[PDB]
């Protein structure tokens, strides 16, 4: 019933295309159409993010998540996904591999479910479907 | 229209949960469902692997490619990807991040539209919606 | 005297055995036995660890940290922790050496006194003898 | 017209020579002496940090940038130094190249117009002159 | 009840502050204090060092173990250390982590169940204390 | 009073903007500006630019050093650079970090007082203000 | 009773001392001695070996096999071997070790039951010994 | 007298430019000027290509080689052309230099006798040169 | 006639499956068989196993040589053993392949003649029969 | 019609086979052939290989290079060629690519047209002929 | 006066030319022409060559040192050779930079007085020389 | 007969103890004693060090080279050194392993007959007694 969607730092600067106010209408109505309930929030605070984290796993609920830079930085944001009992989904909008070496490792990936890159926002789209189904 | 999902070594092995033929028959309903039509072709082979590339880049259709333990190890097949003109996803079934460290490169993924593991099946399925909304 | 026992990301999710209530009384009972006072403090915020650890500085008290994932990736912290005149003794529940080899690197242990890993809580507690005896 | 100076972790701590606010007095001096005003902000906090940089990222005001410790770890901070469209000059008071191995790789370097290391203070003085002529 | 403290290469020459002989007679009194008995052997020989680590393995006892510069070398070593079923604590008089890169890395870490280093000469005592509640 | 300002290979190919008699004159009417006397040397031969530099390490007269690609090269250059007493500014007009990977390593920076890139040929200009306030 | 013995790429050059031919010979003639039947088969072809390391995993049947310089390049291969129930023996006729560093490494070892190299033709018919023992 | 000229892996693919058939013409009419009989072949498959290597092994008949991708990954196709007797020429029509990394490490350099790149088709021109004079 | 096999350390700890005596009884048996005389030592001490080394050497006599940990680390063996005019064969019980990565490097594997791993004590027996063959 | 020839340091030790003397004679009768006019010039000063590549930059003609060692060391060098309008052919009298490893890494390549490795002298004059065709 | 020679391992089959004795008599004959007492002692077991390192320590006596393999690998005998308050003279007989890679790596540079390579069993002479003049 | 004493960049600044001068007049002194005649010169500029072991090679005399800088970074000069018939001794007055990391790479000492380091300007004495009795 219940997917969390977390955004992490930088992403509220979305579209300045697609606004971060338009990415959380767009997933609301793919939410309801999939018969599932979306809460999608964004912070640039990586304490804020564990906070939500913390919350997910206690509630074992399911969690879709782009880290923004901390998918490349942080052992702590790792620890805290490492606790869910629900699915991760690790979602970038844009294709890592294309850029930078540095943006090609993710702490994130190994304790995820699954990865999706470089499918923009219908990325965060195509997760709800595999929670849906799953 | 015509969507091209390519399987390369090892993946006729499938099952042996869901087989190969399953995956086809599968990925040819959720096709039609879409309004697309997917030729799904499967080899051991490199050279037939790239002559059905080849085939791809002179139509300009997309493709789904999961090129098994290539994906790793192939600058080859990586040329002949660089040529398609329409988008090109890459899928791995499992999570190649949470396995050995070699996994965890491809030659692919900088060329790719986007990337998506560990979804299992479902991600040929969420690569076709992605097709059909673009 | 006084002895401040600063515990970072994820330290607040111990015990979902030892809670971190739990922890607090076990020290302060500790603390009270050798004759010291134990202020314990935890936080997911980098900032507000920095602040306990510059209070810590300007008053010239020890310091037993466990950083959680800070150790691994935080510079901020360490530079810090450099100011520190009074010891520093880094403590790991777990024996970081038997994980991720990720983890078997520490910005603060250059600039700690000595660092306890793997000995659980009691690391906590044998830090605070320690302390005491100097 | 309008320069912002922004420091990060620690920089609040200068001088215990030089003071916090005895740096922002002699910015602000400087700036006034160049016919520039100087907007001088200091945070621990990453998250507050990212917000600086978003604001000037808006009104297309040039950045002087001395992001301590996070210059060596935050690709998130790069992220958001990478929209700005006015210079950004990295300034360390200290040499990074006489220090540590780790202190001479920055996130920042690559997107910044230039950079100031090892001049002291009289490296945001420096950095002001630039900006005025520029 | 019974505790081994196996000291290897060059710890013979310790204060020449503390000598080996009075480190012996501080063990023993610690361990008389917790109701054990403390058995602290040096040597110079990693056979030696090997036969009495395959001794411990034999009885089931305890190990408090500074291998010297062969923790650092050691395949050995940490071959007969696998064998030991009750714990095995590592100490390190100096904060390894403060010297050479070379001593940053151990062969006996990744099997001991803990690791006290640069708490000097205490840490053998503290290392006792743990396994008297244990 | 002196500052020598010496420019190593290939600087003398400035501008084929400003040209390197350009870049003469702007310094020596900044230095007058400043109350110093700037002598300001080019040449693609090393030798002749460990002379120079030997030259100001027996009168005790600051350099401002852009050694081109010597910078990221020559032992023998870092090694005379060591001897000055006075201080050492090494200055790049291009930002070296945002080229390829081997600009970002300098066999100078860790001897110098300071580091200026990327703000062009005021850089130069920069470094004799630092001067003449030192 | 069947073991298969595989050789990859380069084998049917064997010679041009002992053919690919005479091999044969001298397998099947030491098969027979050990109350085996031995399946020797030859390929250049990637997928082709492919293909008879399915059947075998498909029939339970042990496999020896000489992988050529497949063993240090391809994922795919080893993919296919890890689908193996009965024993898996590494074969190579010369001593790896002696030679090019890239040598060194085997795809293939760390599936495999074991690896015999460096002892000639003469290792086959030692893993045949293997097998019949085993 | 005769040279094979051996194309790997989507060198067919070419002006898809010269198109490999036109290539063949134009080495065919250059290898009569010069009073050779050259012998051009194609092959996407490692089999095939290996295949070639062995008849010019075999005939003691040089060889210019452009194996495509195969050049930076197949130890295999290495093997085969070390038993060449006869002079063999690497040939790439880009400058691999100028490329991604990977492309800057070929497993046929060490094994042949020369290399050309970057000269675009005239590179298998220029290796007939060297032949008809050597 | 005459063959050593030689153990290191660790390997009379055998069996605490087949103990170290039962491997001697097991060598001594199938020697005889061959026409041939094992004589089998093991020591934890590198000055010990230097010694047979040595002997073996002035012997021109074949040596099997499982050198437990030492294979790792030890220039020392290496050197010893690079005299040897006999063949040596170096055996480990383990498949070191699929075991931690430092496992897999032997400094002792490019002097010797031959390698077998991972085939448990049958690998001291093969070792034999190559040497009654040759 | 005017081409640059130009040698680096130690060619003038040539033959000591074909001399430079030789060499000379041997470039200037092939390029008088072709229509061109060969000026083939050799130095061991850095400096002076610098000037030479200025003055081919100025005049826009095209440079063939054999920069011996500066090849592998000489960012200066690079950075004068990378100045160069027309067609730069780097080349190599051995083949670099079967000596040292340092020998595989070359400043010039990428910045060059392209490179002729190992055909010894005649890779002078098949680089003229590309040039008269070009 | 006195001067300590100690070999290491291996070094006891000098000449199986010069044998060990002969050298002892070398080295013997040396010192009294210099005014010297050569003590010559060779050992293959780590733990003596120590206390022959600790008695020097303890004397304040020189050091000659050619420590065998056990340069290369030996944190031990490095840790032993830093108390030494006289000079320690490293020596090899052959040039260890001209043989593999790991041999072009020791412990004991780093903390000795010097060292000599290269030049035989008068490497030992002429550090005898050194001591007499010092 | 005559040996060769080369110097390379900043050895001229010695003293500025023992000078330059100085150091002629020693080894001179020297050489007359062992019945040599020493050729001492020193050159900032690596053209005139290649003339001057060009010449050696000529007359194929022995050369004691200290290098300075260029030791750890020509290529050009090992390629020289390379064409030397008699010993080359390679020297350096510092303990170049006591030093920073990159010092102790040359690319001289696998061609040299051996080297001498940190037995300051008795290094060059001691090289010519080498030479003396050789
Ligand atoms: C571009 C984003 C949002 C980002 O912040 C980067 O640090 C990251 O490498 C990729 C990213 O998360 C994305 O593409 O969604
Ligand atoms: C398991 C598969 C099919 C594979 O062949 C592996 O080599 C690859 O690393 C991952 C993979 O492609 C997949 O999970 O789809
Ligand atoms: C498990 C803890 C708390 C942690 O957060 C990890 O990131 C760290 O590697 C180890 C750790 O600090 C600990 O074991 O105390
Ligand atoms: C010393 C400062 C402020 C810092 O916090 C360090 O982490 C950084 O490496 C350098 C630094 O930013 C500086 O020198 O300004
Ligand atoms: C200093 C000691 C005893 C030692 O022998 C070193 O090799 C090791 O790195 C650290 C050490 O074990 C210690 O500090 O106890
Ligand atoms: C571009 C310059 C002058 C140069 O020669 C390069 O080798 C160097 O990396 C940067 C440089 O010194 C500069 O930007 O001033
Ligand atoms: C020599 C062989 C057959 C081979 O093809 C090489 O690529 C490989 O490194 C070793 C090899 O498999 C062998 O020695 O059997
Ligand atoms: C572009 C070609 C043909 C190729 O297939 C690449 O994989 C290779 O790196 C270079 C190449 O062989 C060539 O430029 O001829
Ligand atoms: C397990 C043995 C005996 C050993 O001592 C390890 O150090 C080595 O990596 C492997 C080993 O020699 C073996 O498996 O025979
Ligand atoms: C042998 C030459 C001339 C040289 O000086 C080397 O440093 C270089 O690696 C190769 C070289 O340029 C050549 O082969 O032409
Ligand atoms: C050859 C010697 C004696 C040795 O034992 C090697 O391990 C070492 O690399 C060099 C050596 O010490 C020597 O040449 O004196
Ligand atoms: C100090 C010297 C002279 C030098 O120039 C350094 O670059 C080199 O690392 C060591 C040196 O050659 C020496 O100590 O003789
Ligand atoms: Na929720
Ligand atoms: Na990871
Ligand atoms: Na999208
Ligand atoms: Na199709
Ligand atoms: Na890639
Ligand atoms: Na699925
Ligand atoms: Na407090
Ligand atoms: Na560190
Ligand atoms: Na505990
Ligand atoms: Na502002
Ligand atoms: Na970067
Ligand atoms: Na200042
Ligand atoms: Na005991
Ligand atoms: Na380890
Ligand atoms: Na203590
Ligand atoms: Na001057
Ligand atoms: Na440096
Ligand atoms: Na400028
Ligand atoms: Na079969
Ligand atoms: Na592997
Ligand atoms: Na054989
Ligand atoms: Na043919
Ligand atoms: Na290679
Ligand atoms: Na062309
Ligand atoms: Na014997
Ligand atoms: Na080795
Ligand atoms: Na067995
Ligand atoms: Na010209
Ligand atoms: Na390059
Ligand atoms: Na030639
Ligand atoms: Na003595
Ligand atoms: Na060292
Ligand atoms: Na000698
Ligand atoms: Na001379
Ligand atoms: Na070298
Ligand atoms: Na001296």
């Amino acid at each position: 019933l219940i997917v969390n969607v977390i955004n992490g730092p930088n992403l509220g600067r979305l579209g300045r295309g697609t606004t971060h106010d338009e990415l959380v209408a767009l997933i609301e109505r793919e939410a309801a159409e999939l018969g599932l309930k979306a809460v999608v929030r964004q912070s640039d605070s990586e304490a804020q993010l564990l906070d939500w984290i913390h919350q997910a796993a206690d509630a074992a609920e399911p969690v879709i998540l782009n880290a923004g830079g901390l998918t490349h930085t942080s052992v702590a944001l790792r620890d805290a996904c490492a606790e869910l009992s629900a699915p991760l989904i690790e979602v970038h909008i844009s294709n890592v591999h294309a850029r930078e070496e540095f943006r090609r490792h993710s702490y994130l990936s190994p304790i995820a479910t699954g990865v999706i890159v470089g499918l923009g926002i219908q990325g965060y789209l195509l997760a709800l479907r595999y929670l849906a189904e799953h």
